[PDB]
DNA sequence: AGACGGCTGGCACGACTTTTGCCAGATCAGCCCTGG
C-alpha cells in the first residue's frame, strides 16, 4: 500500500505505461507474469506489485529456483515439523509457508528443472502443502509473481519446460520496452548513475557530459540492458579522471586490446 | 557275525534379537551499561 523508496526514474512515455498497468495489478491476487530480457530492473517491478498490494504487509521472501537442491527439493519447499535433533522445540520452515500472507516472488523460471516444476505444479493448483511426516494438511494462502527473459513458448515446443504449469501460471503477462525502446531517458539515467558513482568514489563534483559523449551512448544498438549502461557510465567517469575537465571519453566494451 | 535302522551330537546357515557406543548446540531471560 505505501510506495517503498525506490529508483524507477521513469519518463519514457512507455514506462510510464507499463506502470500504470502493473498498478492496476496491484490490489488483485491473480498470478501475474513479468516479461522482459537481460537486466531491466524486473525486480523493481515485482516489488512494486508486492509492496502496492493489500498483503503489503505481509512477508516478501524471494527465492532463486535455479538456486533449490534437486534431492532437498520436498524438505526446502515444504519443511519438516520433526526438529533436526531429539527432543527438538522447533523445526525448519519450508520456502512455502514463509510466504503465507505475502507475495512469493520468483525467477529464472525457465531455467527451473523439472522436478521443481512437477513438484511446484502440483502445490499450487489446490494448496493444502503437508511437511514430511505427519497425515495434517495445512492450507495456505500465497500471492504469485514471477518474472523471466527466456522464451518459455519456445521451452514449451522443445518440451524443457511443462505447459501445464505455465498455462495456470498465465493469467496476465506484463511487457517490459527495453532501454533501446525507452530511448528517451538515457540522459537521466546517466547523471543518477554518475552522481552515485561520485559518492562512491568519493570524487569531489561532477564534471559535465561532452556532446560527443552523448552523441555516441545514444546511438548504440544497446543490446545490453539499464545495467549494461550502468556499468558503462562506470567504467568512463572513472577512467576520466578528477573532473578538472567535462567528460570527453566514453568505452563501449572494455575488451578491445587497443 | 554283518548289515540295516535309529539315536544323538557337532557344525553350519539364514533369520532375527540385543547391546553398546555415541559426546552440543542454539535459544531465552535477567542484569548491567548507556542513550534519550
Ligand atoms: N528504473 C530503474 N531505476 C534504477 N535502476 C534500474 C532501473 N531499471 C534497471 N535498473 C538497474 O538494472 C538492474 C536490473 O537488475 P535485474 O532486474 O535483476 O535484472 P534481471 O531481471 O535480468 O535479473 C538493477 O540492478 C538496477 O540497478
Amino acid at each position: 500500500m505505501a510506495e517503498y523508496k525506490d529508483n524507477l526514474l521513469g519518463e519514457a512515455n512507455s514506462f510510464l505505461e507499463v506502470l500504470e498497468q502493473v498498478s492496476h495489478l496491484a490490489p488483485l491476487d491473480k498470478p501475474v507474469l513479468i516479461i522482459g530480457e537481460r537486466g531491466t530492473g524486473k525486480e523493481l517491478i515485482a516489488s512494486r506489485l508486492h509492496y502496492l498490494s493489500s498483503r503489503w504487509q505481509g512477508p516478501f521472501i524471494s527465492l532463486n529456483c535455479a538456486a533449490l537442491n534437486e534431492n532437498l527439493l520436498d524438505s526446502e519447499l515444504f519443511g519438516h515439523e520433526a526438529g533436526a535433533f531429539t527432543g527438538a522445540q522447533k523445526r525448519h520452515p519450508g520456502r512455502f509457508e514463509r510466504a503465507d500472507g505475502g507475495t512469493l516472488f520468483l525467477d529464472e523460471l525457465a531455467t527451473a528443472p523439472m522436478m521443481v516444476q512437477e513438484k511446484l505444479l502440483r502445490v499450487i493448483e489446490y494448496g493444502e502443502l503437508e511437511r514430511v511426516g505427519g497425515s495434517q494438511p495445512l492450507q495456505v494462502n500465497v500471492r504469485l509473481v514471477c518474472a523471466t527473459n527466456a522464451d518459455l513458448p519456445a521451452m514449451v515446443n522443445e518440451g524443457t519446460f511443462r505447459a501445464d504449469l505455465l498455462d495456470r501460471l498465465a493469467f496476465d503477462v506484463v511487457q517490459l520496452p527495453p532501454l533501446r525502446e525507452r530511448e528517451s531517458d538515457i540522459m537521466l539515467m546517466a547523471e543518477y548513475f554518475a552522481i552515485q558513482m561520485c559518492r562512491e568514489i568519493k570524487l569531489p563534483l561532477f564534471p559535465g557530459f561532452t556532446e560527443r559523449a552523448r552523441e555516441t551512448l545514444l546511438n548504440y544498438r544497446w543490446p545490453g540492458n539499464i545495467r549494461e549502461l550502468k556499468n558503462v557510465v562506470e567504467r568512463s567517469v572513472y577512467r576520466h579522471g578528477t573532473s578538472d575537465y567535462p567528460l570527453d571519453d566514453i568505452i563501449i566494451d572494455p575488451f578491445k586490446r587497443r
